[PDB]
């Protein structure tokens, strides 16, 4: 007995970045995962391949291998639901732990190579292939939301701006005026990709939810 669908992301008619997963949420925990995966039909003109990942008992996402093509249509069907969305430009951000840089390219054209400070060795930025999950002009960075008491040495509580969520577990790209001196030279954050206010603002204005963010 199959659980009903609660929602699909992206929403119908959205224009998303090229690493946006198709996320299907169900009304109950899923017991037969293979049946749910077979039920999810994703179609795109370039026949992009990919794989399912179970990120909650009732949530599965399909992650496209090597990104969607830019400016393409994607159809999604599951049970009684059908929808369509599109991709926009391929706007790729590469955060380099060794180079201390965040490099953003649009459709192969490099737009900015920005000074960045990533996580210090004890509180590192995770290597991986991620996407922009949200845009928040202002956000409270609270160390308790990554498991660190405020009074501990790695504790922090502050308001940051131009915040783009990179991971489900709290890595952001954001404006970090306090670390401008380290940006381009040293990795001194608690895991976030620290940019200057002006570079963070530029990126924040350019970025779309779904846009790829690679940490290397």
């Amino acid at each position: 007995p199959i659980p009903g669908v609660a929602s699909v992301s992206p929403a119908n008619g959205a224009v998303v970045g090229v690493a946006h997963p198709v996320v299907v949420t169900f009304t109950t925990p899923v017991t037969d995962r293979r049946a749910v995966e077979r039920s999810i039909r994703i179609s795109t003109p370039h026949n992009t391949t990919g794989h399912f990942e179970w990120v909650a008992s009732n949530v599965v996402r399909w992650v496209p291998h090597r990104y969607w093509p830019p400016h393409t249509r994607v159809s999604v069907g599951v049970q009684e639901l059908t929808e369509g969305f599109e991709t926009g430009d391929a706007l790729i951000g590469v955060a380099s732990i060794s180079a201390h840089t965040f490099t953003v390219s649009r459709n192969g054209e490099v737009l900015r190579t920005m000074p960045a400070s990533l996580g210090k060795p004890s509180r590192p930025t995770p290597i991986g292939s991620f996407h922009a999950m949200s845009k928040e002009r202002t956000v409270v960075m609270d160390s308790r939301t990554i498991g660190i008491p405020l009074n501990s040495s790695d504790g922090y509580l502050l308001t940051a701006h131009y915040a783009v969520r990179v991971t489900w577990s709290g890595v952001y790209v954001h404006s970090a005026p306090w670390s401008v001196n380290s940006q381009g030279y040293a990795n001194v954050s608690h895991g976030c990709i620290n940019l200057s206010p002006d570079n963070a603002a530029w990126y924040f204005d350019a970025v779309t939810v779904g846009d790829p963010i690679e940490v290397v």
